[PDB]
């Protein structure tokens, strides 16, 4: 699919940089015709077929196709797509309260954790209902609308690894951040919606404790820890955490994807259920 090839600078003015990654940079922007504000994600294109640099058209089109499907309060939305010879430029909904990752750098109570968690689960429920696996859930990819309120509202971002799961699983060597990936990702096995639920377990552990359950001193150690389900609830961190909260985590950090809680299970779990 081809995108708008007019110069994006004819329609938008850019400002503060919001984030920067391997082949993408995200800039605050403002649409000239409406005065409305967005985030422009510039994705660097592959310059040749066999290059390892830039993002393949196939990967870019997948992210765009998924984003086009999405409309939910807890997920980023897509406004427009432009492209030129060097970049595809996604004009995305602006979320200006910063990463959940940075908010955490400022442990939560179980109430604070569950208030974030419920919104995350609601967003993931929407996605999984559409058979969309995110595959890169982590605090850096959870953005707050406003960080200076008692109960910040959040939105899931970064669909760069997201896949449609029309057949129950995808077998593609999809692979995110070692701390957050499920054992089936580590082992290069077929992947489905279940991998997201593991990531939610890791996120929940971090929300409650300020500590990462599988983090080793090197990437290979972290990955080895993940595959072995080498984690425990340290008393120093979890002494005043409820057994029900631990139960929620324990039922997500399960090696066999088939035995892992689904998104629907997680919403009905007694720690979450109203
Ligand atoms: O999506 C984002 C955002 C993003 C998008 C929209 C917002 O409103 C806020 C941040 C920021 O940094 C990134 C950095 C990346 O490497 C990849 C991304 O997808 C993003």
């Amino acid at each position: 699919t081809v995108f708008r090839q007019e110069n994006v600078d004819d329609y938008y003015d850019t400002g503060e940089e919001l984030g920067s990654g391997q082949f993408a940079v995200v800039k605050k922007c403002r649409e000239k015709s409406t005065g409305l504000q967005y985030a422009a994600k510039f994705i660097k294109k592959r310059r040749t077929k066999s290059s390892r640099r830039g993002v393949s058209r196939e990967d870019i089109e997948r992210e765009v196709s998924i984003l086009k499907e999405i409309q939910h309060p807890n997920v980023i939305t897509l406004h427009e797509v432009y492209e030129n010879k060097t970049d595809v430029i996604l004009i995305l909904e602006l979320v200006a309260g910063g990463e959940l990752f940075d908010f955490l750098a400022e442990s939560l109570t179980e109430e604070e954790a569950t208030e974030f968690l419920k919104q995350i689960l609601n967003g993931v429920y929407y996605l999984h209902s559409l058979q969309i696996a995110h595959f890169d859930l982590k605090p850096e990819n959870i953005m707050l609308l406003d960080r200076n309120v008692p109960k910040p509202r959040i939105k899931i971002i970064d669909f760069g690894l997201a896949h449609k799961i029309d057949f129950g699983n995808e077998f593609k060597n999809i692979f995110g951040t070692p701390e957050f990936v499920a054992p089936e990702i580590v082992n290069y096995e077929p992947l489905g919606l279940e991998a997201d639920m593991w990531s939610i377990g890791v996120i929940t552990y971090i929300l409650l404790s300020g500590a990462s359950p599988f983090l080793g001193d090197t990437k290979q150690e972290t990955l080895a820890n993940v595959s072995a389900v080498n984690y425990e609830f340290e008393d120093e961190y979890f002494s005043n955490t409820s057994a029900l909260a631990k139960d929620f985590i324990r039922r997500l950090l399960v090696k066999d994807p088939k035995k892992r809680m689904t998104i629907q299970d997680s919403l009905q779990h007694p720690w979450i259920k109203p």
